């Protein structure tokens, strides 16, 4: 990488974010390995980010690396309209296999956001098909929006948390589809977390009116939060269950919606891609040996002892952990340049937003590795010149 | 793959418009190479799809291969926000050095529909950020107008506009953009329209400071005969959307490309600037830049006017149109999916037809007897009755 290149990204690159007309610095990266991201000047960086969940067996992984050569072998891609092929039907079958006997069918698709959207025309066409049209969702904060539970996830549970809820339920259930959730971690709101009898609570009151439960794991999935899938935290199964990120490992994007055969019975290049498919096969063989697990529960120890520390600054609100996830929100938004220059001057790679100062690191990380991580997030929130007002 | 496989796909894997109660038949792929499909059972397909566009290199193709695994060997992804790295700058620079010299910002995407998406959210923020808030969006079949019926490689009758300019003028100031597809509607039932319009819809857009998004994810690099099918009217979009033949038809990647007075204007997604999908489609750019696929679609093309032309006097037959390396069969029935379906691969070639739509739109490596193959069997296929519904 070349200052010119650097300039030509600054000026024509847009990143997530940030602005065209005053972009944020950004550091090159040029090659990854184990834990560690390679910047243009040699600096080795640890990685707490694993690429925004879904690295989740760090960079440049032997395996993958061998299954997506592999399939490049055979085809890249070929199309899904009237054709079939190995590396789909055996990641469908591991997706069928993982996932409790209910979840059954398997729209595969490109990114996260379209496996929501097929998830939400799948709720419409039910409906639809049963004689009996909805054309509202229900979600959490024509729409229907619930105030997100104030319990605290691990702390004690307050029924009068659903009320609000139950409400809207009573008031719109006939007109209601679906409810769209994330289980217990919001990765798309705030990192907040929610307590799982909520959970369980929202499944019940679906399972009373016939509605259907959408559960959005795209984040939570692949033993992020110490569990397979998140949803087991509160002992419930949705009736369509949609997934990506960490589904290949991170290489590549790729996405799902699974549902049930009640679903599926009521009921373009790119669909199905052989390359994502043979990449995130291997990425579930990876997780067939069951070692995430001991790994997560040792990450999650290690993440409530040296993040605990934190609670004590003055300028934070909160700490937050569950599984492999390590969330320091802060009381002001974070001074972004200045702030990121000290993480990567310290080492590590830990990517913050507004009030937000998280960790999802690689289930393959180091103590130590991850000591660099915590150490760095402790001494920010210490200082004030790393916070604007 | 095994009877099991099948029967597993049959009963668990959804495939693009099909049904899970009554499935049709699925046709097992293992391999493929050059322009042709590698069936379980060892028969070889001549490709006629592209996959639906993008695999206009064809199919294992040692270039696109040598990018990707040379990227593998470096690092498969790292996330975007905060970051850049070498393949992203180098197909940007790429991206922007083939565009006209006002598009020049490029916002990388996954998928085709996120390109799109991205290029109206930034349309609405643009008036947004203008004091003007525009929330609507006027295409052609949100305010729809009027397809123009001019025959699109015949006369041009300008009453065409008429219905667009009245809707465009009724709701000048509601409207955030127009968005279309240059001359081939690849999501509009593969009608075609006169290069006219698009010159006339750009000067519209232009006198009331509506932007012009162009869709040319199905219609980019070169499929038209021209390397962006907005040559043909001689127009530049403020928004530009690209997928598919980005490329090489190996895995998906979109991206959004605009002018600077937009970006500035305007002024997590973890597989944002994918590294892996950013080498590869740097290598299909750079097996353009030779030029060759200017000949070669061009060959196509005047191939398919020729071995497509017959069919017009098919009763079966509604329309031909043939533009680059696109021929389109319109009949006047819809066919049977399944015994048309046999009777393709029963002849050694992969022609996926829909609805009322028989099309070819091969790789651009495909041989001239390769090519014949293709038009023989839909030839064939428009004399036989037998292979449509009522
Ligand atoms: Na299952
Ligand atoms: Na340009």
């Amino acid at each position: 990488m070349t200052l010119d290149d650097l300039a030509f990204d600054r000026r024509h690159i847009w990143h997530p974010y940030t602005s065209m007309t005053s972009p944020l610095p950004v550091y090159p990266v040029v090659s990854a390995h184990g834990c560690e991201l390679s910047l243009a000047g040699g600096e080795q960086l640890v990685d707490g980010m694993s690429s925004w969940w879904a690295a989740i067996h760090g960079y440049n992984h032997p395996r993958l690396n061998a299954a997506l050569k592999g399939q490049i072998d055979q085809m890249s891609h070929v199309m899904f309209g009237g054709i079939t092929h190995p590396p789909a039907v055996a990641l469908c079958r591991q997706l069928v296999a993982m996932t409790p006997a209910s979840l059954e069918c398997v729209f595969l698709a490109d990114s996260g956001s379209v496996a929501v959207e097929v998830a939400m025309k799948m709720a419409l066409q039910y409906w639809q098909a049963k004689g009996e049209p909805r054309r509202r969702f229900l979600t959490f904060r024509d729409n229907l929006f619930a105030p997100a539970p104030q319990s605290r996830f691990d702390g004690e549970w307050d029924e009068m948390d659903m009320v609000p809820f139950a409400r809207l339920m009573a008031a719109h259930r006939h007109e209601i589809a679906a409810v769209i959730l994330e289980p217990i971690v919001q990765g798309a709101g705030g990192m907040r977390m929610y307590h799982p009898e909520w959970l369980k609570r929202v499944r019940k009151m679906c399972d009373r009116e016939g509605i259907l439960l959408i559960a959005d794991e795209i984040a939570t999935g692949f033993g992020r939060t110490g569990k397979l899938f998140a949803c087991e935290h509160a002992g419930i199964t949705a009736d369509i269950l949609c997934l990506g990120k960490a589904l290949t490992g991170g290489t590549m994007t790729l996405s799902a919606a699974i549902t049930t055969r009640t679903v599926a019975e009521t009921i373009p290049t790119f669909m199905g891609n052989p390359l994502a498919c043979a990449v995130a096969s291997e990425s579930l063989r990876l997780l067939e040996s069951g070692e995430w697990q001991p790994q997560v529960a040792a990450i999650e120890a290690q993440l409530q002892a040296e993040l605990a520390p934190a609670r004590g600054s003055a300028l934070v609100a909160d700490v937050r952990v569950l599984g492999a996830i390590g969330v320091v929100e802060t009381r002001r938004p974070v001074n972004m340049a200045a702030l990121q220059r000290f993480f990567v001057e310290q080492g590590v790679w830990i990517r913050p937003f507004g009030r937000l100062i998280y960790l999802m690191p690689p289930y393959i990380i180091t103590p130590e590795q991850l000591t660099r991580l915590t150490r760095a997030v402790n001494q920010a929130v210490q200082d004030e010149t790393f916070f604007s007002e």
